[PDB]
């Protein structure tokens, strides 16, 4: 049973495997991670499981030269370089020995060696460029432009870069952002060091996987895309850079002031938005030479087979690759998957089998934009999609150690409200309390009423393409603190040490995190009726079609011009409800005793999901297919309810066309109404 | 069991029911059609089915204008009408009572006047326009072609005729095609009168369904195209006529000589290809005046719940809307479908039901595409993607009365071979021989050795949205001659008399043929383990692929140059031969005592056909999703197999950029490659 299982699991284990795994960079493509997946295929097959296989892809990455090392430049009149940014980060204590580190670079940044002059966008979120163009009236055309990292995914910024004529553009860490206030700087604390930079793709592949070979899988006989096709690339070099070399750039910027304080970060000068310096006269020079290349990947599968239901699969999966060490990112994850499989191989080994099938993923190259992880699901779709259970994620288990954050499906909310409150909370002052009243105290819910907030689901981490692609309830859950980052993120100061002296010294969190998610994992997998309640759809359906509905509101007048009703949205969510409540009743009501009965009913349990998706698409994202929940457009890490309608009206003051304009608020009102009276109609009787 | 079922079938029956629903026209959208919806709904209920539903949609049609007329005339200098074509076909004798018959007219055709010389180009088909402008070097750019029908699907005719610049379409039936010698003429005969006009719709929806709600069901809220933006509209009026008014169009034609003796009819004209008349001088003028309407449809689906797997359903429908009586299509195939329900709902009522949930349906409009199987599978595509286990149509019962025409999915054929050892044959000749034993004789398998012919499934029918975009095992039985039609197809003439006097005066026929249906249907819904053999699969997929290899190997020196490699085809199809096998093994092998492993196989089984869907759909036709068999792109009515590689390779030599052409065919390759290994992969073990 579940407490076995989870009495198995040991601190101890978590911060032996968190060590084994951080002496060396693991860095997608290249051979100390296709080294650490033969030794994760080794330790699996001997913790117990049936089978552990390795899948390769061959996809396109992105690699710094060697040779002929990134950087930036401030140029004079005689095109003399008079200050140039670093090569490399300060390695950390210990580290010296480090056969290589790749230096900090944008990964997917074309070629290139623009020089121009220096625009300040704050984060270069989509209302930093209105603010900019609309308010300002500044024009970053040809300009080069500097943006702060934080708020949102980084190739959103580099999107809305290109999207206003930029030339390039040059992201830092803002100790604004990055530096928490009476924490010391990493070796001595966990703060951001100023000569820290955060790596990190920079794509725009909108759920597409490999840019070269969207919609399959990147195997050994595949038809790749020229890259001039590719999906998601960007046209204009970037390129990252710690908060030193920023001042540097930063102090000697004229034009405009902020428009507001919230421009502003913490550095010693004065953040004009320029354009130029106040030095006429000097300009900014890039110096771009990453190169993009197709390169092996490798996933490791493990398979623990179901007893009862071996065609029912309930997923865990985490990656592996590192930008350098991945103390935190991923491995704090990773080293929970490994004592939850090693647990689980341990019931295993005593004759215990759980009824539905367990797969474990080991998934490489997520840092390159997801790229093992959706692989393998265009490989094996027609098998997810009829007989995907569940998809739980397992990146970093710890970026803070305040409370639980958890995001999913609302399939999985009382799942999760229940495990929780079997859970003991491993936060100081409520020992003896649950995991449930710890995190309810400390992360209310504002929907209400006495529960913890739990978020929707957006992307930029490997549950992307079972959830938005192919309509698997999917799950998250980690330790976090009090869209950014921890201040460490993506450097070369994320290191093992960086755990083991400032996170989770007794590795209790970890354990948590491991209980949560393997708990949970475990529920999926051997409970006989499945542990999703279609009620919770039902509830934040209605509040998404009120926030959607109030959002149009905002424009009385065309909704009264172009006759905007939301009727047909309210009376689809209301039939929701219905179906949802009788459906709920039967599931109570009938006998588990019937095999075929139990098994339709988890079927319907199990589809509902798979309900929303639509094949055609989203408007422009044909990859992201679930009607209810998308990313951002704005920000692939968040996740957006009614994203087509969403999207329809945005920023649609300002179209041309406005009954064109509102009659797709109108058609997308329509898809999302049929959408959700589909789905309820599969949790009616079935004959 | 089954000769029970089979046994309550009656000859009797059937012509009782074919005489009710032929005695007045049944045209979609009009109140007639509406009335014999709510009669099938009764008497499917009277007969026992646990509920029968009505499914309305508001969907396009098109009707010619009451009190303006189309048709034909030939014009001089001065524009006066020397020659105008007939508004109407001669009723057949009894029925001048006829309260409103339609007239003949091309439905969709947009409203016109044009005038300008005639071309003539034989059946339109594609290679016609490649004679013509090829090698003829004629240019039908602003001339008003005149083609015969046969052949093809006179959507696919208006479609080449717009693409070669033509402003207008006349359609006739050749003598040569609809009149078959030593036969006489209606009433006296089958053959179809100079007077007889043949109806039909001349789009090209590509599976769209309703050209205004394309992905989506017409209901109330549907948001809908502007007509200009609906799907599958010709740009060029189009009318169809008889051959009496056919030889006074062609008897002047001048220009060239037919090119070969191919392009000649049986009318006494010379079939000069023009442009113009010989009375130069005289010119073509059409008159369209038919008006797209949105306009209400009823489909009624009756619903006869399965004892053990209620959530399974095998579908077996059939159209009911008629161009005017429809003595026989549809209503020689309604008829049949009726006496099926009444004879299941017999059983039912002596407390017998089937193992799975059989559905029955009543289709509206499509004559008019496919129009209401399509929306109401548009609306329940969720179901029927998880739980349809097989479609079975019913058009037509008879088109002739020489043999058995199946076609259908290798999925069944084992199932067709067997369920006809069975099945006494109603051939003279054949008494006490089995309807295998006739069908095989008469219509010997090409393929080998000892089998009858059973053909792809292309479109022009109601399985289309099943097969084609859902996936969904689709077979079709009917009695046929020893693409063009018979004689009286669409015309005025088809009447009960047509069928009671000259193809079926015992009604022998149409019951072998619900025999067939009923049969296969009876075990798709009963038996234990679902009829279809993967092995059939296998060996067909061999087949597919050396043909698509040969047509690639009339271009050897393109082969070599760009590297056009069929090996991980073939490869794929090894491995799908194997796997099959060794499916097929374990399926003997298993117990049914155990039902969750009965289930397991079961839903592989049924997920097969569904693995090949790939979810891009084939280029440019977005819901033709099925990479092994598409309709024809040059024949609606045709399946081509290996569809999205065979259109590459279509008419290549031609295409101006013969790397950027023989990419296409590679990715085509290497998409049917991996289709067909990821269906393979479906029958493995499941973990
Ligand atoms: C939520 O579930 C309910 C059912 O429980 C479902 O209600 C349905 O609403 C539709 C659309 O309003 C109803 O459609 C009617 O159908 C009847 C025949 O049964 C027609 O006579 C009606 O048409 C006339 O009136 C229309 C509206 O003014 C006119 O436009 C039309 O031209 C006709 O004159 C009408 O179409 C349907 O009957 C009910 N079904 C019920 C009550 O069982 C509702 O649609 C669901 N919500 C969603 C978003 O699906
Ligand atoms: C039909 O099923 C068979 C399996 O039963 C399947 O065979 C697979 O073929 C692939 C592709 O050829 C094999 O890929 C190899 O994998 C090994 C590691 O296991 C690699 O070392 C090999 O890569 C090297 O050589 C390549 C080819 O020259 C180089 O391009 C590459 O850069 C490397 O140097 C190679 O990729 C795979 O191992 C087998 N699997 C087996 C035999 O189990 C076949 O693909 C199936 N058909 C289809 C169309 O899927
Ligand atoms: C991580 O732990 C693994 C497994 O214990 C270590 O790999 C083993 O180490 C020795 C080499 O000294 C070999 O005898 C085994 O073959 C290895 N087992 C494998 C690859 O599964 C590995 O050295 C550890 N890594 C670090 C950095 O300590
Ligand atoms: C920034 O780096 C550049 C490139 O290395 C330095 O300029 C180079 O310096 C060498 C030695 O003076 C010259 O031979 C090259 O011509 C220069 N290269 C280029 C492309 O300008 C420059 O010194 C550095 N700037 C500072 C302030 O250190
Ligand atoms: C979470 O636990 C609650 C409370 O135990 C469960 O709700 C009960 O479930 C049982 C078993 O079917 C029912 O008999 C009770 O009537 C339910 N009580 C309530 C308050 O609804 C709930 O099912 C659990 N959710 C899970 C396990 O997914
Ligand atoms: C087709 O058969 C049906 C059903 O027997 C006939 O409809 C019935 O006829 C009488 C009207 O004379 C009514 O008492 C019943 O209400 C009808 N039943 C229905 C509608 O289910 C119908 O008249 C026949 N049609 C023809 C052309 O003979
Ligand atoms: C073909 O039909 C046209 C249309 O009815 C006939 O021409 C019309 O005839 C009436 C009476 O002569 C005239 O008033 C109209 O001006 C004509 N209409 C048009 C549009 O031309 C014509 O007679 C018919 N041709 C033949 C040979 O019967
Ligand atoms: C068609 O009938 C053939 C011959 O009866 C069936 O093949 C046999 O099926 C049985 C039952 O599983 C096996 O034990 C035999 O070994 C099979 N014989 C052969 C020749 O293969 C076949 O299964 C039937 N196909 C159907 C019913 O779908
Ligand atoms: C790296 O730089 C060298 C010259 O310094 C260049 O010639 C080489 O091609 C580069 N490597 C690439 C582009 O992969
Ligand atoms: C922005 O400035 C550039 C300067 O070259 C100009 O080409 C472009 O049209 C300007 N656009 C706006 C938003 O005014
Ligand atoms: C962990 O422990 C305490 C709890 O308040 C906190 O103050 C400290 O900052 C935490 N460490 C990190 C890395 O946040
Ligand atoms: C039919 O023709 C009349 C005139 O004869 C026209 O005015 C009317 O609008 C037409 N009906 C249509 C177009 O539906
Ligand atoms: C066909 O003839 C028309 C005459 O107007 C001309 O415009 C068109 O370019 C010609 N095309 C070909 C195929 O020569
Ligand atoms: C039906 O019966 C005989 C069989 O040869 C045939 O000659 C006759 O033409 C058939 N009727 C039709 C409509 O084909
Ligand atoms: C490429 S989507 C996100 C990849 C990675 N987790 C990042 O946030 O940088
Ligand atoms: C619109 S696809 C075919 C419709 C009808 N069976 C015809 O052949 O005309
Ligand atoms: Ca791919
Ligand atoms: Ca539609
Ligand atoms: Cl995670
Ligand atoms: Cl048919
Ligand atoms: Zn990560
Ligand atoms: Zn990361
Ligand atoms: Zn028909
Ligand atoms: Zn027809």
């Amino acid at each position: 049973n579940m407490k076995a299982f989870l009495d198995e699991l040991k601190a101890e284990n978590i911060k032996k495997f968190l060590y084994n795994f951080t002496q060396i960079p693991h860095l997608a493509g290249t051979e100390q991670n296709f080294q650490l997946a033969k030794q994760i295929q080794s330790q699996w097959k001997e913790f117990g499981l049936d089978s552990v296989e390795l899948a390769h892809y061959d996809v396109l990455l992105s690699y710094p030269n060697k040779t002929h090392p990134n950087y930036i430049s401030i140029i004079n009149e005689d095109g003399n370089e008079i200050f140039n940014t670093s090569l490399f980060e300060p390695p950390p204590p210990g580290y010296e020995n480090v056969s290589d580190i790749v230096p900090p670079f944008s990964a997917f940044s074309p070629q290139g060696m623009p020089e121009g002059d220096l625009v300040y966008v704050n984060y270069a979120r989509t209302e930093d460029f209105f603010k900019l163009e609309r308010d300002m009236k500044i024009n970053c055309s040809g300009k080069i432009v500097i943006a702060r990292y934080g708020k949102v995914f980084r190739g959103n910024k580099v999107k809305n870069a290109q999207l206003a004529g930029a030339k390039g553009v040059i992201l830092y860490s803002d100790p604004a952002d990055y530096f928490a206030p009476g924490v010391k700087s990493y070796p001595d604390g966990w703060n951001l060091p100023g000569g820290g930079v955060q790596r990190g793709n920079i794509l725009n592949l909108n759920g597409a996987g490999d840019p070269l070979t969207p919609g399959y899988p990147a195997n050994e006989y595949a038809y790749r895309r020229g890259i001039a096709e590719a999906v998601g690339l960007p046209s204009i070099p970037v390129h990252p850079i710690g908060y030193y070399d920023a001042q540097k750039l930063l102090e000697k910027m004229g034009g405009s002031a902020p428009p507001d304080s919230s421009w502003r970060g913490s550095l010693k000068v004065p953040y004009n938005v320029g354009p130029g310096f106040t030095f006429s006269t000097q300009k900014v020079k890039m110096h771009i030479h990453s190169t993009n290349e197709v390169t092996r990947i490798y996933n490791v599968i493990g398979t623990l087979r179901g007893a009862v239901e071996p065609d029912r699969y309930v997923i865990l999966g985490g990656h592996r690759d590192s930008w350098v060490f991945g103390g935190i990112d991923p491995q704090s994850g990773a080293a929970v998957v490994h004592e939850i499989v090693r647990s689980f191989g341990t019931l295993k080994k005593e004759g215990w089998r759980p009824r539905r099938t367990i797969l474990f993923a080991s998934w490489d190259a997520e840092e390159f934009g997801l790229l093992g992880s959706t692989e393998w699901a265009e490989e094996n779709s027609r098998l997810l999609q009829e007989r995907g259970v569940a998809y739980i994620n397992a990146d970093s288990s710890i970026e803070g150690n305040y409370t639980l954050r958890v995001d999913c499906t609302p399939l999985m909310y009382s799942l999760v409200h229940n495990l929780t409150k079997e859970l003991k909370s491993p936060d100081e002052g409520f020992e003896g309390k649950s995991l449930y009243e710890s995190w309810t105290k400390k992360s209310p819910s504002p929907e209400f009423s006495g529960m913890p907030r739990i978020s929707k689901l957006g992307s930029g981490n490997d549950f992307e393409v079972f959830f938005q692609r192919l309509g698997i309830a999917s799950g998250r859950a980690r330790y976090t603190k009090n869209f950014s980052g921890y201040p460490l993120y993506h450097s070369v100061y994320e290191t093992y040490e960086l755990v083991e002296k400032f996170y989770d010294p007794m590795f209790k969190y970890h354990l948590t995190v491991a209980q949560v998610r393997g708990g949970m994992v475990f529920e999926l997998a051997n409970s006989i009726v499945l542990p999703f309640d279609c009620r919770d759809y039902a509830v934040v359906l209605r509040k998404y079609a009120d926030k959607i509905y109030s959002i149009s509101m905002k424009h009385p007048q065309e909704m009264k011009t172009y006759s905007v009703s939301f009727d047909s949205l309210f009376s689809a969510v209301k039939n929701f409800t219905e179906i949802a409540s009788k459906f709920s009743e039967r599931l109570q009501d009938f006998d588990k005793s019937n095999p075929i009965v139990l098994r339709m009913m988890n079927d319907q349990l199990m589809f509902l999901e798979r309900a929303f998706i639509d094949p055609l698409g989203l408007p422009d994202r044909p990859f992201y297919r679930h009607v209810i929940y998308a990313p951002s457009s704005h920000n692939k890490y968040a996740g957006e309810s009614f994203p087509g309608i969403y999207d329809a009206l945005f920023d649609i003051e300002s179209k041309v066309d406005p009954s064109k304009a509102w009659g797709e608020v109108k058609r997308q009102i329509y898809v999302a109404a049929f959408t959700v009276q589909a789905a309820a109609e599969t949790l009616s009787e079935v004959a």
